[PDB]
């Protein structure tokens, strides 16, 4: 399978999950500004929404949307925690966390709009604080990872999102559970492998 | 199961799917402004995110997020189209459309922010047009419903979203596939039943 990505963007979550699944996969960096694949082709032909991630499962079949991609990868892995049975409450919990990651993403994405006024930015920041506060309340000191004992796809997604906060030099020290979750995720060898594959430290 | 909703909001999609599944269910209207249940209790205890929908599967187990709720309902129905096998490409397509419905929702939701300046509103409207253009391109004249021959959860979700456009007196006539999809969905007896249950025509 071939993952269309941009370094450090939300495609990093499926990149991580592909690495964790042990998945043979390939990687295609996308010029997101010009909407071009690496060979100069039109990325809109791959994803008409023009966003990453996209995952070519096989020639002619490209899945878009992080929730769909993350669960496709999981459902075709041998990692039981990545593929709970539909819906066992576990599947519902998996999808709820992924759904909430999309709420988190929507909040952070305002930060990256062009010609963002200071006033508009303040509103974005307040929303980010609110979403991060909600994430922190959702996480529990009783669980090693978001959903419990096992690392799952929303752990990778949450960690990338929190990563955008760090990269924007935002103070996340009031969200210690979220920071600890990301610390745990980044320590994983197959996570470090994915980072390395995007030329990231 | 008990669905927490607000009349006409995104909770209408799971309301519809509950009706279509034949599901026995109950309904709890939420004062979204004050974040209160009907008995005056604190809605944040039901959904700490403070949003609808939420679905009590049983006492003590409340699922939030439309993608999770819509698939939980489907997976516990007898409607095969609502529960493709994980991931058969059909499951991935289901989740991709639901993921995109969340992109659509995020665009429309800007329209309902308080103290929305005209200038800010123009930006929201341009995003809505872009998301609707993407939806229209995703739909195919070869398919009776979004994903093919069968009505599925994203049909209900898309129809509610387009409904917000109508209610805001927005011109959607440039999206004939989207309008036809909504027309088809609204004609369904179990959809009309759900509308009736929220006191809607
Ligand atoms: N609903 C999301 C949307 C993905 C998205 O907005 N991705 C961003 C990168 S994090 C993007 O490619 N934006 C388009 C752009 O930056 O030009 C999903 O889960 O796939
Ligand atoms: N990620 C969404 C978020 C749901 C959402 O934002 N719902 C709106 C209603 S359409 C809401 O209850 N907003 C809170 C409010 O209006 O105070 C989901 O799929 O459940």
């Amino acid at each position: 399978m071939k993952l269309y990505y941009k370094v450090g963007a939300c495609s990093l979550a499926p990149h991580i999950i592909l690495s964790e699944a042990g998945l043979p996969y390939e990687l295609e960096a996308v010029d997101l500004k010009a909407k071009k694949t690496a060979d100069g082709g039109d990325y809109f032909a791959v994803n008409p929404r023009g966003a990453v991630p996209a995952l070519e499962v096989k020639p002619g079949t490209v899945i878009t949307q992080n929730a769909a991609i993350l669960q496709y990868i999981g459902d075709h892995s041998d990692v039981a925690a990545f593929k709970p049975a539909y819906g066992s409450i576990e599947r519902a919990r998996l999808q709820e966390a992924l759904g909430f990651c999309s709420d988190l993403h929507a909040a952070f994405s305002g930060l990256f709009a062009p010609n963002l006024s200071e006033e508009a930015r303040a509103g974005v920041i307040a929303n980010i604080n609110r979403r991060l506060g909600q994430l922190e309340a959702m996480l529990s000191d009783k669980n090693a990872y978001w959903l419990g004992d096992d690392f799952t796809q929303p752990d990778a997604y949450a960690s990338v999102i929190i990563g955008w906060g760090v990269g924007q030099k935002l103070d996340l020290s009031a969200y210690p559970k979220a920071l600890k979750l990301r610390e745990r995720v980044l320590a994983r060898p197959n996570v470090q492998k994915a980072f390395k594959e995007e030329g990231l430290n």
